[PDB]
């Protein structure tokens, strides 16, 4: 093929988009509704428009190269049209950058300043109340701000295959949202945040918790303890223009200190003591032999799409709570045991790289004595905002250490937050729990990767195993409707909704698609955890010296007696009703 661009001549056999052609060659094209290797197929944006000699305007995004081809991408036609087009979604949009959450990284208002593009008239509602859904614990919406690019309906088709964003008809009136306009916890969605990550605009937002953790800060008698999920500490750092895949933990705890959090706390914590209480009971199945397979429930994302798709799996459930909620449980009531704190006045934040994490907070029975498990949660974006807000120098900041009692922390705890760390970091405790020993060679590389589906044969006391890790929910999907569920006896099974594990989570940093393009930003997340895996003495949740004291000094035995009482939550299926 021959291909002329802007009058410079290419020569190429490749079968590609004119866009992605240009892109792999320097030149500039811009784009909209394209994301995830598909467009707005219905109402194309046709900010990609370019001009191709003896055709006209086509739009470059979904327009394959053809020999013979001559293309201009900034004549004056071209120009004017996507101009046209920005002024368009202008009419429909409250440009007030200003108190919006996306005014540091908007794609659409770089594609306003960049064609200079005005609107005919300013769009200016009276009352956005009917423009704004607030209902769920995970989900906002602000059709203020929605340009009907289709990108959120895309992504949560591509990411978790259950169309929970769908395009409505509101009384003549095109919009995005849930079923039957309902709020989203009451459908079938995950509250996964997919559709987030994949909205250039501030049209999608997680459910705001910023206003429970600084009326608890400024509350005298409350006691607020902060903790950050594994993800958040290899992924905030880009939102201060410090890069991708920097280790920034230490940097984390001093800002939090900064900020008036008066504990500095780890999730990872909680992570190691997930294991405890997962690689006993995964242990104890292996000797009752059953109910096989043992699925993970630390995904609150998941748990819904079981919930909602496979309630005949809630039983095969792990019961052990997941990090987050394993934490909460035990900073209201062991951590007052050893600080003298009244657990009332304990108030619980975790940061967290997803906005699931908002919904299994706020479930009704994820509490005891009348105290929650987790008080509030907030997402790595969430944090971002809050120590910019403060103008904390984040990225001058020294390196300080968490506070041992709740914050120490091993490699497998380390590497929760990437597609199958949960199931390494699991099989580390399971083994040497089983075996009675103290193995040498921990490191399953085989259940880590990208991989959407990853299966491995384990060996547990001269006994082999069948372990898979799903990688995603539309993964999730295919795992089971293919039946590849039978074509074995799975044992244990390790679950996440976001492809990549948390790293990938619906509340994490926003990438604009030409980092996305340059940056496998999944593994570059993911490398920070394993790096921190690697570099740390110790490797295996029961290894945990500060885990360990507190379950000498309190709990006991992991798996059982007061561990299994209250470190536990397990999930049922709706009694039988009708209708
Ligand atoms: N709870 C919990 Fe988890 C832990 O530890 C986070 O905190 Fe995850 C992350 N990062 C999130 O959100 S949840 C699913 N398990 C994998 S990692
Ligand atoms: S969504 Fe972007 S363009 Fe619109 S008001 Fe917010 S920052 Fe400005
Ligand atoms: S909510 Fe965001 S991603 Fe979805 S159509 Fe509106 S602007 Fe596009
Ligand atoms: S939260 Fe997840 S499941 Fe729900 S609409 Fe968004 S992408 Fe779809
Ligand atoms: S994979 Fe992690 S970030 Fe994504 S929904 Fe599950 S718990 Fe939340
Ligand atoms: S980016 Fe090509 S039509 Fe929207
Ligand atoms: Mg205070």
């Amino acid at each position: 093929k021959t291909i002329i661009i802007n009058g410079v001549q290419f020569n190429t056999d490749e079968d590609t988009t004119i866009l992605k052609f240009a892109r792999d060659n320097n030149i500039d094209i811009s784009a909209l509704c394209f994301l995830n290797n598909c467009n707005n197929d219905i109402n194309k944006c046709e900010i990609c428009t370019v001009e191709v000699e003896g055709t006209g305007l086509v739009t470059a995004c979904d327009t394959l190269i053809e020999d013979g081809m001559i293309i201009n991408t900034n004549s004056d036609a071209v120009n004017e049209k996507i101009k046209s087009r920005i002024s368009q979604l202008l009419d429909i949009h409250e440009f007030k950058c200003g108190p919006c959450n996306r005014r540091e990284n908007c794609e659409f208002l770089k594609l306003v300043i960049k064609y200079k593009a005005r609107a005919s008239k300013p769009f200016l509602p009276k009352d956005k109340t009917e423009y704004v859904d607030e209902r769920s614990k995970s989900l906002t919406v602000d059709r203020t701000k929605c340009l009907l690019c289709g990108r959120c309906v895309n992504a949560c088709g591509k990411n978790t295959e259950t169309y929970a964003m769908k395009f409505l008809n509101k009384n003549g009136k095109t919009i995005i949202g849930a079923e039957d306009e309902k709020c989203f916890d009451d459908t079938n969605c995950l509250l996964c945040g997919q559709c987030i990550i994949a909205c250039p605009v501030a049209a999608l937002s997680e459910k705001s918790h910023m206003d429970r953790v600084k009326n608890a800060l400024n509350a005298p008698e409350k006691h607020v303890i902060v903790a950050m999920a594994p993800s958040v500490r290899a992924s905030i750092g880009e939102l201060f223009n410090m890069g991708f895949g920097v280790d920034v933990t230490g940097k984390i705890y001093t800002a939090l200190r900064q900020l008036g959090f008066d504990k500095i706390f780890d999730i990872n914590f909680g992570a190691d003591m997930t294991i405890m209480e997962q690689a006993t009971e995964l242990v104890q199945r292996i000797e009752n032999n059953g109910p096989f397979p043992m699925f993970t429930s630390c995904c609150p994302g998941w748990v819904r799409q079981a919930e909602n798709y496979y309630p005949e799996l809630l039983n095969n459930l792990s019961s052990a709570k997941s990090p987050q909620q394993i934490f909460g449980t035990a900073s209201k009531t062991y951590y007052p045991s050893i600080s003298g704190l009244d657990p009332k006045n304990v108030f619980t934040v975790t940061v967290m790289p997803c906005t699931s994490k908002k919904f299994e907070a706020d479930r009704p029975q994820m509490e005891k004595d009348g105290l929650r498990d987790i008080d509030a949660v907030i997402t790595t974006r969430e944090l971002a905002k809050m120590i910019k807000d403060a103008k904390i120098p984040f990225a001058k900041l020294e390196d300080s250490e968490a506070d041992p009692a709740m914050g120490e922390y091993s490699g497998a705890g380390a590497i929760f937050g990437a597609t199958g760390g949960v199931m390494e970091a699991a099989l580390r405790s399971a083994k040497d729990f089983a075996e009675n020993a103290e193995l040498e060679d921990i490191e399953y590389k085989q259940v880590r990767g990208l991989n959407g589906i990853k299966e491995a044969e384990v060996e547990i006391n001269n006994n082999k195993y069948n372990v898979a890790v799903i990688n995603g929910a539309s993964n999730l999907f295919k795992f089971m409707k293919s039946g590849m569920i039978n074509e074995k006896q799975y044992h244990f099974i390790e679950v996440m909704a976001c492809h990549g594990g948390c790293v990938n989570g619906g509340g994490q940093p926003h990438v604009n698609p030409k980092d996305l393009e340059k940056v496998d930003i999944k593994k570059v997340r993911a490398s920070v955890l394993y790096n921190q895996d690697e570099h740390l003495s110790k490797r295996k949740s029961h290894e945990n010296t500060a885990l360990v004291k507190m379950y000498q000094n309190y709990f006991g035995k992991p798996g059982e007696g007061r561990a299994h009482e209250i470190l536990h939550f397990k999930y049922k299926k709706s009694a039988w009703s009708h209708p």
